């Protein structure tokens, strides 16, 4: 099984995520990070213990990481309506899984610097703040990583911004520090999650486990699809697990090699993720990113895993 | 017929659309302005003067316009090996067709003053630099004139850098100040151009015109072709007359209405013409981008226009 | 008599400037031309109007110029209180002094060409906007002035930001242009002007005078004092004078040749005009800055003129 | 005793802070940190403990911190001629003094949260990339901190550059984390250091001293006085040790509350200190820069330092 680390900031992307990479048996989730992102890391954190309850993920430590973008301010931007504790769902009294004493940092630093070279594989669906505290803090941690696989960016696509994507756009610099260490790094834009849909033919599958982490997944995501993409005349998608599937299988995504930086001053392009598609390409190149998508390859790992996970 | 001017900086692309406006019937230019670019001013206004007396174009004013970008420092970046004038071939003595004795901003403000509202349509297909000049110094044109299409920028494209085009890169403040006036814009960038393709079968369809300027367009092509494109095995495509083509017939191209802007300080990303293709567009945009090109058509149109022209 | 050219945007400022000039033997004041800045075009041309009545100047040709900076979008910021014409003044049913028919920029290019090499003095007290289309549109200009001494910028201080200057931080752009040519230029910034104070005992000495011009320039000062500066418990000043005054005696001012460049793209610096006091400073420098200013002796000169203009 | 945390990359200035921190009675050095600057962080390391040696500092830890700036590259810029380890002068074959198992970032986070809120003193004469990690690690620690009293930024005096100052431009990003926290900070920039020449009356007076450190201190001076500033004509100037200075006694320089942001997409002014100098200052600033310098309450500090450590 992969040993991988899931750096997230929870929201239904995140939770299906932390069920594939549970469910799978490709997967060792070594441990669960959380990072602040469009809610406060508190919330996100608490989110992170919920689904990790609903899940009845036990063994893996959980631990909270930067309470802010390493330089630029964070846009608090509340405004959930109906949202309680995490959509409609509310929190339980007593959480069933605890939080780890240390910093999101330090427990990344430490199991990488416990476990053997290459073997951990870094999985980053949130900002990046937490991974590049982690490298300049532990240089040395850059080499042993297996590789990074993380969602984020989008070479020709945006939404933050007309050519940036949250989880870059929220923390550049992070971004950058992250993209231009020695390190392999695959990068799984919304070029590709966007392909990841929720057709009501996936949502009949996965209704069809019939678990409560299967109806819980739903019901979050009718509730967060509903306020976004729900304005418009099209499916919702998930993004954040197509990192984690890449992981358990490079042929659920086409991809290619392209050097890739972060622009940190542009007037408009602060945030995106340049990526040069020009003529001769590098022969050694430590970045790529995801072009086309195995939709029914993605989806099946989904479900799979959903059913392993079972009821607990 | 459409009356137009061509702003351009002569190269055998700026000559094949001196060419298409020429030969055809529809279009009726009006007068040929030049812009510094690659190559200097002069020596750009030379080879207008070389392709207006091939060509045999009588009674349309030539003006030299800006020798140097807004603010922007110009790159020389000059080399071309066997080129003596306009590629292998050679300056006659003299000049047939003489040169206006305005500045190009000057007869663009003119014209545009003296013909009725909405008559005009501006088509450069070099940097804008002269474009924008005459919009700071004569702000009623940019109400009187019918629209602007310009060959240059790209969404998802660049050349003379990952994400930028020359034409745009070269005075990216001149760009700005163009996509950023009330007047309607219809950019035709690399993504499309890229589609205009000088394959074989259309060489042999051009050599059978056996005209002079049929002869001239190839031989400079094929020249310029092997220094450039020609580094690998693909064939050479030809951009700006893809600009005079859309005024010609609007159904030579597929377009799409979204917000475009100018980048002008990022690291990166100065040059790039910015693109909104987010979920909900705008319902007013007087800005619109190429898309498909519909290369039969296309091509079927610049062996007619040189059929037309016949040999002068 | 030196013979200039008052490129201005008419504010109390600008007025003294022109009284200064008008009123000194030692000045040829050959055009008055005007730009776009905190007010109008159009406002600040009648404001022209309005002064160059006033001082009864005739035969001094008054254009309009540019109407918008280059690339930056114009903030209005209107909203003066008891602003009619010109401070508590208003305009008169017609004007005496008529507008010249050509726009600004074609004046100044036309004077330049007109005269003798190195016969003409640019003085310009607002954006610069002005200057730098006329050099980008006739570059044959930069070489037969005399030289540029303009009222703007500051190396050590600032106004619209904390390091830069109205004037500049106007159209930063425009600013890049003129001090980047060949020609010679002395920058009279806030660090010099800012010692130009309009003490109690100056007030009393000009109400001397006793004439309408005289009258005019302290009311309108007083009102406009009122509104800015008189917001704290510190004398009023005047700047865009400073500029022609050093045209008249190079010794009303101490002035250091250091090189200076206009920052274009800096998130808090843009408009900054930087100068480099570095160690070993440069043998050939065309720019240099106002550092210390002679009261007195400019004071003097005002009132000089002041009574020289008398009551026309 | 004040209780300080000395964050530097020894050279002769951050030695002779550490002199005078260990030196001065009201000083209670509680830990001497390390940061990479113009050297490597390995480099500077070593410094710090040969002068720990020499000081014969003992209790106090030493601890290496970050190797690497936040986000921007490293210009080793390394060509010491005549060096060996510090100076002229070598490291012994083993170091009396150890280095701490934990990083700097830490040790820092550790002290902070041990001491009795408001009783540390920050005094960083370095980057400031370790102050900022610290900062972004245990945000709980800028409350408890006492104040920030560190030695870099220039408000009208550049080195790096000619608006810039090493220490900053050095890693602008943590300069940028750092000025905008809630906590106090006082900036001893380079219009302040400048003045603390070492006159050969100084000299004159630590040689009287006649102490291995003072020895010790004159012979690097010398050494790097000659290399850098002795290519001119003028005293050479000890900076670092100001900061330390001020916390001893705050009468030791004139200090002004006004504003501070560093700039860090400027063109030309990125990694400058910005000051808001401007008219109305704000009531509540936890900003303030240095001044005017007590020359001979300066020196006489230095030297009673000297005199108490003595010959170890
Ligand atoms: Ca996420
Ligand atoms: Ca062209
Ligand atoms: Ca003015
Ligand atoms: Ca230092």
């Amino acid at each position: 099984p992969r040993k991988i680390i899931l750096d997230c900031d929870p929201g239904i992307d995140d939770a299906v995520a932390i069920f594939l990479a549970h469910g799978n048996p490709e997967i060792e989730l070594l441990a669960i990070t959380t990072v602040v992102g469009n809610q406060s890391l508190e919330k996100v954190t608490q989110n992170a213990r919920l689904v990790a309850d609903v899940a009845g993920i036990v063994g893996v430590p959980v631990a909270a990481g930067c309470t802010k973008p390493l330089v630029r301010g964070v846009r608090n931007a509340s405004h959930i309506h109906g949202e309680t504790g995490m959509g409609n769902v509310s929190y339980p009294p007593e959480f069933k899984t605890k939080l780890d004493g240390r910093h999101a940092v330090q427990l990344i630093i430490d199991l990488i610097m416990s476990h053997e070279p290459k073997t951990i594989t870094l999985v980053p669906t949130g900002g990046l703040t937490n991974i590049a505290m982690a490298v300049r803090l532990e240089p040395r941690i850059v080499d042993r990583v297996k590789e990074v696989v993380l969602m984020g960016g989008g070479y020709h696509t945006g939404n933050a911004s007309p050519v940036a994507e949250f989880n870059v756009f929220i923390d550049p610099e992070a971004a950058h520090i992250v993209f231009n260490e020695s390190w392999n790094v695959t990068m799984v834009g919304l070029d590709l999650t966007h392909l990841a849909l929720a057709t009501p033919a996936v949502q009949k599958r996965v209704r069809e486990v019939g678990t409560k982490p299967a109806a819980f997944m739903l019901q979050i995501l009718d509730f967060y699809t509903k306020v976004y993409e729900k304005e418009h005349d099209t499916y919702g998608k998930v993004h954040d697990p197509c990192a984690v599937a890449y992981v358990i299988d490079p042929t659920v995504m086409t991809t290619e090699r392209v050097p890739v930086d972060i622009e940190l001053n542009g007037a408009l392009t602060t945030g995106m993720t340049v990526a040069d598609f020009r003529y001769p390409r590098p022969k050694n190149c430590r970045t790529q990113v995801a072009v086309k998508l195995d939709f029914d390859k993605f989806w099946c790992l989904v479900i799979d895993a959903l059913e392993r996970i079972g009821d607990p």
